[PDB]
C-alpha cells in the first residue's frame, strides 16, 4: 500500500508517535517519506548481507528476523515479513523499540539526513487530526 501523507500521520498519530520520546508527530512522517516514500513495500538490501524492510526501512541485523541475515538479533521479536504489511502496527511497535536506544532517531539514516533540523511539523500540517 501507498498511504498518503495525512493519512499515514493519522495511523501514527492513533499508534501513540506523537511526542514519542520528544519526537513530534511530523519526525516520524518525514521519515517514513525519505525512508520508503510512504511504500509499506519498500525493501534495500545491503551488502552486509542484510536488508532494510517496510515503510520505516527497519533492518534485519538487528530489529526483525528474516532468515537470511547473518548474526541477527531480532530486537524486536518479528518476522521481518510482519513489516511489509500495509497495517503499520507491526513496523509503529517495532521504531518505538529502535527509538528507545540512545540514538534515538538517527537510527534512521534518511529521517537524519533530510528531516532532522527542519521544521519537520510541515509534514503533519493541513492534515487534521
Ligand atoms: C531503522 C533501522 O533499522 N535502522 C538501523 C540502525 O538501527 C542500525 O544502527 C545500529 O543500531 C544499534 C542498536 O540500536 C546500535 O547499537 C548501540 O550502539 C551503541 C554505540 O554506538 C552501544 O553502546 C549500544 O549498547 C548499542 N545498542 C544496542 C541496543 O545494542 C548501533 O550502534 C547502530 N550502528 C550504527 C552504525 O548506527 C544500523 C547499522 O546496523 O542499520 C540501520 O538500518
Amino acid at each position: 500500500k501507498v498511504y498518503g501523507r495525512c493519512e499515514l500521520a493519522a495511523a501514527m498519530k492513533r499508534l501513540g508517535l506523537d511526542n514519542y520520546r520528544g519526537y513530534s508527530l511530523g519526525n516520524w512522517v518525514c521519515a517514513a517519506k525519505f525512508e520508503s516514500n510512504f511504500n509499506t513495500h519498500a525493501t534495500n538490501r545491503n551488502t552486509d548481507g542484510s536488508t532494510d524492510y517496510g515503510i520505516l526501512q527497519i533492518n534485519s541485523r538487528w530489529w526483525c528476523n528474516d532468515g537470511r541475515t547473518p548474526g541477527s538479533k531480532n530486537l524486536c521479536n518479528i518476522p521481518c515479513s510482519a513489516l511489509l504489511s500495509s497495517d503499520i502496527t507491526a513496523s509503529v511497535n517495532c521504531a518505538k523499540k529502535i527509538a528507545s536506544g540512545g540514538n534515538g532517531m538517527n537510527a534512521w539514516v534518511a529521517w537524519r539526513n533530510r528531516c532532522k533540523g527542519t521544521d519537520v511539523h510541515a509534514w503533519i500540517r493541513g492534515c487534521r487530526l
